């Protein structure tokens, strides 16, 4: 495992300098190695450290974060995390003098950006007043977060200076924006009040964050695209290609008239005019078209009582039974489900997806998983309150002595649709260099 | 500055903290920290060290990777590159026993993944035959190649087991796709022959990198998508939701034999479809859509006589002359372009745009730029042979004392349409947080 990551880092070594057109002997000039030496650090004979990483940062245009693979922590694709470890994590935090959530980690992973906490709710309330001074808000965090709810808790969110109270109940949960503001309660003492926070982060984090950090605050404000503005999407793909009212209207066979009108709504443009737009700029319809979302006041409940539902692989002998949770149009690659588990046998795989997969067994009994990976079959079991993290591509089924619930929350990783475009582009073999690259470049 | 990087750093710690719901005497406790400590690395009294990032690694489901911000070596948004700079970075190649290359680095920045070379084909032909054994092969490289030809190049390429020549001349240029194989051989002794070789990576490198390197090859070619392909896309989109054929076609109204179909072509659904099926997934119909390719044998060649052409801002104002050089909608953010500077006057301030830029003065002329960052306004001047990076964001002017032609390439960085539109759904205010966070979550 420390091998193979070491593998990892060998290999971004290389896959830099060829990129920098620098051979071993351009490489080792640059770098201080010793003259012949460039091979030893990309086979391995010699361990990459953080000094010849800063060096590089500084003889080189490119950054350490450029030459540190990632940790891989789910070596069978799927791993599980048990209660045992859940409540060693352990944290109870107080606010407004007296203790108000405890909180345990849940199934994580170094591959993937869940931040996924069991938390109760400490503070009982007596009402359902936003202003209910017992309330202890937080500031708002960057991660997104999904949230399932059990018992009686209520949930509190701000927006625009505003404060709301939604109660809920077991089943009902929520999807809410980066650093939105919110609380929960307990309505009772006397039954279990709780949440899956299952927080995560997507295309803000990572690379973007600290590209975007370095330009700045203006220049980031800048860039904001407001969701459904798609005049302002052609104003900024016209924007990126130096065209003109004029000269697009002539390449596309738009009037003059209309491509200006269409520059100052929000509204789309018909679909042939999207297509002959879309020609004219050298894009995919896809890039002019652009996502609703459906919160307000940063958030979108969902009721667990009107949530779509529909059996798996079909009513005919359901396997599953699925409950559609709260997600919203912005994140298309966020999808959260209950899961009602009820086949006893391991014959209703689920489709690979794309998506991180986290799962949490809500029911009463347990349920066996089984899952291929890298030609290897391996099964388990989770018990209620135990989850797991599954990374993309994994084919797993799910089974239960008795029917059981858990709960699934799936998400998307830095393989985005356009990388996954790329990766179908490439030539035969080429994917094997991508992931580690093993050669010079010539 | 080290200072201010330091400082970004710093706040990724914090962050780190934040998403794990570790406050300072809880991290502390992780990381085996003393009392206290914790407060010193994020404000700054303690430098961070690399002990510590790996510590932070080892004891939570994070990498050292999350911690590292890049470097910002561009302080005033736009950065000039000299010519004695490049000259200075010279790097002389054989291939088959003699000098096939001379490379050299034009304008590059930490904050972008441009990797522009200036490169001489030092190689003379006296045939187009791709299979002259004076021709010298690359085994493909990751990044994107875009290329601008000076003077009588023959350009060579393979794809799918053939070779290809096509002689090249002064204005053609050529956009190809990663890890295809291609070399550069001059037809003349006597006359200048190079190219502006100005790779460039986009989804593929970074974050995603270090995710699909972690899942191994078996999965990453699971997740490739044929560009063109709708029926794949929707494929896709029904995993993620677990929706059936049967299901998804009760939902959108469409028969299940329709949906099934769909499911088994590359062609789009009509667009009434498109509408009802993105509608019943919870996703806009842009994430039913796929991008096309026009490359053929992996590349896209751009004769410069054929090349369209018009005047900016407008015709009746043509203070510049743009040639629309080689692309391909696989990367919509991708915008090449020939630029004649016909102004003497700073007088035309080209728009802001998402993308980062690259400019090179291929003219005979000096090229004048002003630009503003952060509330400053700059002036600079390219000479011949020079070239500039810039950020995302800023607006700059190029003017010259008489006609003057330049090459520009533009690029998508890690802000994403979809990085965009969070950006835009953010709540107000808290994009300073989000650069750089400054507060513990409650
Ligand atoms: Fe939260
Ligand atoms: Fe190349």
């Amino acid at each position: 495992s420390d091998a193979a990551r070491a593998a990892r880092a060998a290999a971004l070594l290389r896959a830099a300098a060829n990129d920098l057109k620098r051979n071993d002997r351009a490489a080792e000039a640059d770098l201080g190695l010793p003259p012949g030496s460039f091979g030893d650090y990309v086979s391995g004979r010699l361990p990459i450290t953080w000094d010849l990483i800063s060096r590089a940062a500084q003889a080189w245009p490119l950054n350490e974060r450029d030459l540190l693979p990632i940790h891989n922590d789910t070596p069978q694709g799927l791993r599980m995390m048990r209660v045992k470890e859940s409540e060693a994590s352990s944290r109870i935090i107080e606010r407004g003098g007296g203790p108000y959530y405890e909180y345990r980690d849940t199934a994580m992973s170094r591959q993937a950006s869940y931040r996924p906490e069991w938390i109760s709710m400490l503070r009982v309330v007596e009402d359902d007043d936003p202003d209910n001074p017992l309330v202890e808000w937080n500031k708002g965090h960057l991660l997104y977060q999904f949230t399932y709810f059990v018992g009686p808790v209520n949930y509190y969110f701000r927006s625009g200076g505003r404060s709301h109270c939604v109660p809920m109940n077991t089943g009902d949960s929520v999807w809410g924006l980066p650093f939105a503001p919110h609380s929960f309660t307990a309505r009772s003492a006397d039954e279990p009040a709780y949440i899956l926070a299952l927080t995560y982060g997507g295309e803000l984090t990572g690379d973007a964050q600290r590209e975007l950090a370095t330009f700045g605050r203006a220049v980031t404000s800048s860039l904001a695209l407001t969701p459904g503005d798609h005049g302002a999407m052609l104003r900024s793909v016209m924007a990126a290609r130096l065209t003109t009212v004029t000269e697009l209207a002539d390449r596309s066979g738009l009037k003059t008239d209309r491509v200006a009108a269409l520059c100052r709504t929000p509204a789309r443009a018909e679909w042939p005019e999207l297509s002959a737009l879309a020609e004219a700029l050298g894009v995919s319809v896809r890039e002019l078209l652009v996502p609703h979302t459906t919160t307000e006041a940063d958030v979108r409940i969902q009721p667990g009582r009107t949530a779509s539902r529909w059996s798996y692989p079909g009513p005919d002998a359901p396997a599953y039974r699925f409950t559609q949770l709260a997600g919203d149009p912005l994140h298309p690659h966020t999808t959260s489900l209950a899961v009602d588990v009820l086949t006893a046998r391991p014959d209703a795989p689920l489709p690979p997806t794309y998506q991180h997969q986290y799962l949490y067994v809500l029911g009463e009994q347990p349920v066996s998983v089984r899952w291929r990976y890298n030609g290897e079959q391996y099964d388990g079991r989770l018990e209620p309150g135990d989850s797991a993290y599954v990374i993309p591509g994994i084919e797993f089924s799910l089974s239960a002595e008795k029917p059981t619930e858990l709960l699934m929350l799936r998400i998307g990783g830095s393989a985005t649709p356009d990388v996954r475009f790329a990766l179908g582009a490439m030539p035969d073999g080429a994917i094997g260099r991508y992931i580690a690259e093993d050669r010079l470049w010539y």
